[PDB]
C-alpha cells in the first residue's frame, strides 16, 4: 500500500506581496501551472521551496487551503508540517489532514543538536495526534542532520512512516535504503540527479524546478525506466543547464520570474530573501528562449 | 542608558507537559539569576531559553515575565531574531516597548542566505524598532560564519552596538577586539570564559551562569586583576560542571540543578526529552562536589 | 591504445617488515587480468598502499606489475607524491617501462593554492612527456576541484582525463558535458551503475580485484539499457563492498585473494592484519557470492 | 641529567635551491638565528613548517644533522620523525636519537582513514624501535585527524609518550588535557593564540613565526604568566599583525624573506610551493619597518 503516493511533485513556490503576505491569486496560478501545464502528479506543499520556514502558522494554513482548492481530486497532495514548534507541527498536521491531504511530511528537527530518539519521537508524536501517513523530509544540506540505515530501520518500523523525501547526495546510502526497504516510498529531492535517482529505483521525485521544467523531468523518469538511458541523460544535461543557471541567480526568486514570463502573478520572495536581481535578466531571457520555458 | 557590560544569564524556561510556559517557575529562574547568582543581567529568548521551539505569543509571554521578575538596575537584552522577519520586528517592537535595553538577533539560518540578505535583516529590524542591536553569532547552531570584513560592514551601523560571540576562534576574537575597540563583545562560551576575559571581552552570556554565576564572576574578576592562576583553577572547576551537564543534556540538566534549590523547573519543551534519571546519581555527586 | 575500460586498483602484498612480496604481487596482477578479466591495472594508487611506500618500493611495484601482464593490458602509473622530485623520478621511471599514462594525486596536507596544484601537474608533464590523468580522491586528500579548475587543467593537451572519486553526480555530469573528449574513469565501486549512466568511459576499483566480472556486467548492461539487471548486480556488489569496508578493505580484499591460493601477504603497518573475528562472516560472503 | 623540555621553540624553516635541494649553509644560519638572535630555547626540526612532508629521507637526515651541529649543547632539540611510512619514521627516529635529540615527535598518521588503535600502535611501534621519548604532533588543520580526550588518555598512559605539540584551535579540549595530565608536556602550536595558551597553562610553545618574532613571543609568555595580562595581550595584538600579514602572503616563503632581509641565505620554498610574490614586497617592507623585524 505504501506506493500510493508515487509520482512527480512540484515543490510548490509561493508568491508574496511587499509585506511578506501570501498572494492568494498567484498561488492558485502556481498550483494550477504545476498540474495543468507541467502535467505533474501532485503538489508538495509548505516545503523548503515554498519559503515555508519564513512563515507564521496562519500563513501556512492559508497556503494549504489555497493549494488544495486550486486542484482536482486526482491530484496527489503531501503536506509539509514539520517545525521546531511541535505544537505547531501537530496543529498544522491536523489542519492539513482535515482538509484531505494524502500524507504529511516533516523536516528532521534542526538548529538544536537533538538526539536521534528526540528526532524519532517528534515523528511519532505528530503521527499519534494526526493519525495520517508520514514522510520523512531529509535535507541534510539545510538541516545538518544525517539519517543512517540503522536509524531508517527504526523509523520505518512505524507502519505510518511510509517513506522518505530523500535529499542526501549519497547514491551508496540511497541504494542500501532502496534494498533494505523495498516496500517503502522513496521520492528523491535532487532535481539535478533525477536520472541517477531513477535508475536507483526511486518511486518518484519532489522538485522546485519541476514548476518550470516538469515535462523534461517526466521524460527523464520515463525514458530511464524504459532503459532509454542515453536519451534520458541528454535531457538531464539540458535540465542541469536550467538548474545550474537558476541556482547562480537565486533559485526561488528566479523560478518565480520564469513563471511571471508565463503571465503568472509571481509576486516577490519573502524577506530576508531579496527580489530577483535584474543584472541577471538577460541571461535568464536567453535560458527561457533556449529551453522554451 | 546602561552600559551593557557584565555577566548575563541566558534565561532558561520551565514548561509544562504541553509545552506551555510555567510562568511561576520562570519568575523563580529569573530571580535566582539576579538574587542568588548575582548576575548583572538577563539574556532573554536566546537559544538556551528554548526560544526557537516557541510560538510568537509564548515569546512575548517570556519577555513580559522576565521583565516583571527583575528590578530596574538589571540589564536586559531581548533576543528577537527569527526566520520570520515580521515576527522578529513584532517581537522587537514589543520588547522595546517593555523597556529592554537592547535587542539581539540570531543570524538567519536554514536557508543559504547571502551576506547582503543577512545584513539587511539586521538593518530592517533596527529601522522598524529604533533600538540598539547585538549580533547573536552561534556558528555551531546556525552554520553561519561572519568574517572580519562582514563585522566591519555591520558595525558601520550606528545601532549595531556589539556582538554575542559564541565562536571558538581566539584569533578571530582578537582581530575583532582590535578592529572594533568601541563595540560591545560579550562571549558566549562558558567553558572558555577565562580565555575570553584575557582577550578583552566586555562580559559574557551563558546558560551555566544560571547555576555557576559566583565562580563565573570570579573568573571574570580574577583574570582582569591578573590573578590568572586562580582564575584558571576556577575554570577547571567550572569546566568539570559544563562537561557533566553537556553529557547529560544541558538544558534539562541545568533546570534539574535549579529544581534542587526549590525552583519549580518544570520540563523541557518537546521535542527535547526530560532529564534521564539514569543520570540522577552522577548529578547528585556533581551538585555535592561543587556546592551547586 | 585507447584507455577506456575497467581497471583493478592493484593491491600489494607485504611481509611482516612492510617489504613488497614480489611473487604475491605478480599473482595479484595476473589474477586481475586472467581471472577478473579486467582491461588494465592502475598501479601505485591509494589502494596499493602507495602512500606508505618508499621510492624504491614504488619502483619495485611498477616493474613487477608491468612484467606480470602482457602487452595488450592497459597500464596507468600513479606517481603523484607530496615530493615533486620523487613524482618526476617516478613518472620518468614508469614512462621508461612503457606505462600508457601517468596519474597523480592532487597535492594534499599543505594548503597549496590552485595555481600551485596546477603547476605540479604541468611540471610533471613537462619532465615526463607522457599523458596525465588527474587523480581526484577528495575523501583521502581533503582537496576538491571545481568545474572551473578542471577546465584550466583540461586545457592542457597532455591532461587526458580524470580518475573521479568525488561522490557528486551533479559535478560529474557537468564535467562529462563540458569535456566530451576527455577520459573519465570513476573511482567509487559502490556507484558504478550511476557512474556508467552518467557516461564515464570506464572505472578504477580495488574491489574489482575480487569482483571484476560483476563490475563488467554492471558496466555493459547499463549501457545496453538493461538497467534493472545492472542495478541488481549493483545491490549484490554493494553487499560485498559494504562487508569488505566494515572489515578493513585492503587486508580483507587480500584475504579473499588468499582464498584462491594467492600469496596475499600482509598489509603495511600502521594498517593492521585481517582480524580473525571477521573470518566466519567473510567465509559466508565468499560462499554467498562465489568469491 | 636529561633536559627539562619546557620553553619556546622555533619551528625550523629550511632554505632550498632551485631544484628543491637543502641549502645547508642557509639552514645553519636559520638555526643560529633562532637561538642567538631570537633567543629561543630550542629547535623543533622537520615539522610541517620545515616543509618536511615534501622531503625524501636523505633530505630529512640532512636537516637533522645540520640543525644539531648549528647549536650549543644546552639548546633543546625535538626531532619530528613521523611519516606515512613507519619504516621511514623508525629510521629517522633512530637517526635523530643517535644524534642526541632530546625527544622525537610524530604526526598523527593521515591520508588513509586509520583506526585509532592503528594510530596508537604507530606511536608505540616508534617508541619500541627507538627507546626515546615521544611527543604527539597534533595538527588537525593539516592532517584532518582529531584526538579526543579519551584518545589522549590512552596515548598518555604510555610513560614514554611524554606530551603533545598541540597545534589545534580548541581551548575547551586544551583545558581538559591540561587538567587531566598535570604530568605531561604541553607545547602549543598556534602562534596567534599564544597568550590564551599561556594562561591555559601550557609548558611552552613551538612556532614558525618565532623565527622572526621570538622576542615578543617570550614577553607574551613571561608577562601573561606574571599576571601582566593587558601588556601581554597588547603584544599578542602586535604579533598577530605580523602573523595575519605573513599568512596572507604565503607563510613559509614570507618568513624566509624576512630572514633574507637580515643577511641570511634563506633560499626558496620547495615546489609545488611557489616563491615569495614580489607584489607583496612593499607591504612586507612596511611590516618589517613597523615592528623592526
Amino acid at each position: 500500500h505504501n506506493k500510493d503516493l508515487k509520482g512527480l511533485y512540484a515543490a510548490l513556490l509561493v508568491p508574496f506581496d511587499e509585506n511578506g503576505q501570501v498572494n492568494e491569486q498567484g498561488l492558485k496560478q502556481i498550483a494550477q501551472n504545476a498540474i495543468e501545464t507541467e502535467e505533474l502528479d501532485g503538489l508538495y506543499v509548505n516545503g523548503s521551496s515554498g519559503e515555508n520556514f519564513l512563515l507564521n502558522t496562519e500563513q501556512k494554513k492559508q497556503v494549504f487551503k489555497v493549494a488544495k482548492e486550486a486542484v482536482g481530486d486526482k491530484v496527489k497532495l503531501i503536506a509539509q508540517v514539520g517545525s521546531l514548534d511541535l505544537n505547531e507541527a501537530i496543529e498544522l498536521g491536523k489542519y492539513a489532514t482535515e482538509l484531505g491531504y494524502d500524507a504529511l511530511s516533516a523536516v528532521t528537527p534542526f538548529y538544536y543538536p537533538f538526539t536521534f530518539e528526540e528526532i524519532r519521537d517528534y515523528y511519532f508524536d505528530i503521527i499519534e495526534a494526526t493519525q495520517n501517513n508520514m514522510i520523512i523530509y531529509a535535507i541534510p544540506d539545510l538541516t545538518g542532520v544525517n539519517i543512517s540505515i540503522e536509524q531508517f530501520s527504526e523509523l520505518f518500523n512505524h507502519e505510518k512512516i511510509v517513506g522518505v523525501c530523500y535529499t542526501a547526495p549519497n547514491f551508496f546510502l540511497l541504494e542500501r535504503i532502496r534494498k533494505a526497504f523495498p516496500d517503502k516510498l522513496i521520492l528523491s529531492g535532487f532535481d539535478e540527479m533525477l536520472v541517477q535517482a531513477t535508475i536507483s529505483g526511486v518511486d518518484g521525485a519532489i522538485g522546485s524546478t519541476y514548476n518550470v521544467n516538469g515535462r523534461r523531468a517526466r521524460k527523464i523518469f520515463d525514458l530511464a525506466r524504459q532503459g532509454q538511458i542515453q536519451e534520458a541523460y541528454q535531457l538531464q544535461h539540458d535540465s542541469n543547464d536550467i538548474i545550474e543557471t537558476v541556482l547562480s541567480m537565486g533559485i526561488y526568486p528566479t523560478l518565480k520570474e520564469i513563471l511571471r514570463h508565463r503571465g503568472i502573478d509571481a509576486g516577490l520572495p519573502k524577506r530576508p530573501f531579496k527580489p530577483f536581481n535584474e543584472a541577471h535578466r538577460q541571461t535568464l531571457d536567453q535560458l527561457i528562449a533556449k529551453y522554451d520555458l
